[PDB]
């Protein structure tokens, strides 16, 4: 039925997105999920935990994303002064220039994507799939 | 913006979904990937490399994932009979036994998560985001 496709749908463009920002991100000498822990660290420290959780990742994959990042001197592994176990990624000056030209590469493809929409119908659909998220995220987790 | 925002929320989506596909699958003892390679293969025999294509995924992913679903017996790699060489997936009765249970499980979760969404609302959101699906496969490949 149309319930299913609409997952199903979601997937197909999940994926396809994800290959196309592999490839525009790969400009910035990105992966898409090295610009999610950018993007995540952008607004505030985060430690790797939570990055691994949200992003639906190995931690193993956070250790080499962050581990990348910071050799690229976009993140740096910040130590709490008292107990220097307690570690936070915090991002960089220059993570966030090359954040903010990745957001400008998702922005550009995104209105591309979506070309076929007006704003009318992108609001609609906005709204509507808010709804979706907060729904499989109570029952996932 | 919004453009954006659906794009990302798509994401989020994905990931919770695939997150409790692999949960709820996990009791049919397939991945989200066995799975999608029983559907791909519902409807004829699929050639390995077109799953991996499809899906996203590497060789190696599917070949790992054949595999798998050849020892559960839901899958048989068929040959050419002029040219062994020519491999095609294809499911089998048991196959296509568990892959009904599988889609009736997604069924299920697709239920659930759109439960907020009216009937009208949900094909408002179809028919809007199948343009988007078929501008991005444009796109990326």
């Amino acid at each position: 039925e149309n319930r299913i496709q609409i997952m199903s749908t979601i997937a197909k463009i999940y994926r396809a997105m994800s290959r196309e920002l592999n490839r525009r991100l790969g400009e910035l000498n990105l992966s898409y999920l090295d610009f999610l822990v950018l993007r995540a660290t952008s607004d505030g420290p985060k430690t790797m935990a939570y990055l691994a959780n949200r992003y639906f990742v190995t931690q193993s994959a956070i250790t080499a994303s962050v581990d990348k990042l910071e050799e690229m001197g976009l993140v740096v592994r910040v130590r709490d002064r008292e107990d220097r176990r307690k570690i936070l990624i915090e991002i960089t000056e220059k993570g966030l220039e090359t954040f903010n030209k990745g957001i400008e590469i998702y922005k550009k493809l995104a209105n591309e994507v979506t070309g076929d929409l007006s704003e009318d119908e992108v609001i609609l659909v906005l709204d509507k799939i808010s709804k979706i998220l907060k729904r499989i995220e109570e029952i996932s987790q």
